[PDB]
């Protein structure tokens, strides 16, 4: 645990949280990891336990052991929770992607959203309802949901989520929304404006922010562009930067800090060894679960 909590310092500026991710393994693999989580971060996203493959491996049969644990740990230690993720083309069981009948897929979609959301009703701050539904050019990704249901699955998913747990912030999450003017950013903005105009309950836009070295400085403009979609809020949801330089990290923190709509930042992991991009050492803590320079830089920037 770092003496100074960047979450505490971020919240001091009116932000909701500066959090990270977890699940049974990382929360129990050693003493430092969970201790770092409770001391320096104020929100948790299950790294894998809430995905479709992990929650509904077979049609109508749910497995909630991993997610229950993550939720219970967060709830027991005062951490906000971002559910992740309800509708996604990846980590999706084959039984879903093989469905060809529109009404059957809609029924399955709704039951999955309903069951997973109902179990944690009232405990989730935000839900990444939809994940990565855009192609890089801004057009809709041809996943099973898009191909079988058509664009209406967007309305269906959000409306179902809204009715199931009206207390949660409903989000659409995606990566590569990292610089203003980028085709995917333009596509995210125009689509959300349209959906919001049609009455679709989209509360926020989540920008993953999986960056390479030196890309931190363009994030501020990206957030500014995303703010034009018209959602109540936006958030950096899965932040990690190859090289984890202070300049990049502080640039990204400032990007959120200076944009009214950005409610928080979630770093995709605590320490480098547990990163899904470990070879690039993209996190705030190192192989010894000790604060890296960027962590301190962030703290001194707040
Ligand atoms: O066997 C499973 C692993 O293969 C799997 O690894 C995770 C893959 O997803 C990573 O999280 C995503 C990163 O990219 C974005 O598109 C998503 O929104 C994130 O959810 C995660 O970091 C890897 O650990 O999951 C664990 C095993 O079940
Ligand atoms: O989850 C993956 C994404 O990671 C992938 O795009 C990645 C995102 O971050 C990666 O490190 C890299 O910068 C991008 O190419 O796109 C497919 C999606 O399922
Ligand atoms: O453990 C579960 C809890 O996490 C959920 O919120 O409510 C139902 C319980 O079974």
């Amino acid at each position: 645990q770092a003496s100074v909590s960047i979450d505490a310092k971020f919240k001091a500026h009116g932000k909701k949280y500066l959090g990270t991710i977890g699940d049974q393994y990382t929360l129990t693999k050693n003493t430092k990891n969970p201790a770092i989580i409770k001391a320096d971060f104020g929100q948790l996203t299950p790294e894998n336990s809430m995905k479709w493959d992990a929650t509904e491996p077979n049609r109508g049969q749910f497995t909630f052991s991993g997610s229950d644990y993550l939720v219970n740990f967060a709830q027991s230690n005062g951490k906000l929770i971002r559910g992740h993720t309800l509708v996604w083309h990846s980590q999706l069981p084959g039984w879903v992607s093989s469905i060809t009948d529109k009404n059957t897929l809609i029924s399955v979609l709704k039951n999955h959203i309903t069951t997973v959301m109902t179990r944690y009703k009232g405990k989730i701050y935000a839900w990444d309802v939809l994940n990565e539904i855009f192609n890089e050019d801004g057009s809709l990704r041809n996943s099973v949901f898009y191909n079988v249901i058509g664009e209406d699955y967007v309305r269906i998913a959000f409306e179902t989520a809204r009715s199931v747990d009206p207390n949660a912030k409903l989000y659409i999450n995606d990566y590569n929304l990292d610089s203003a003017g980028y085709s995917k950013v333009n596509g995210m903005v125009s689509h959300v404006k349209k959906w919001l105009a049609a009455g679709i309950p989209i509360d926020g836009i989540g920008s993953q922010t999986h960056l390479g070295a030196g890309a931190g400085s363009a994030v501020a403009g990206a957030l500014n562009a995303l703010a034009s979609a018209g959602t109540k809020e936006i958030a950096i949801t899965e932040l990690d930067i190859a090289g984890a330089s202070s300049t990049d990290y502080v640039n990204v923190v400032n990007a959120c800090l200076n944009q009214a709509k950005c409610v928080g930042i979630t770093v995709w992991g605590v320490a480098d060894p547990d990163s899904w991009r470990s070879s690039s050492s993209p996190l705030l803590f190192d192989g010894n679960y000790n604060p890296k320079a960027a962590y301190n830089a962030i703290a001194n920037a707040l």
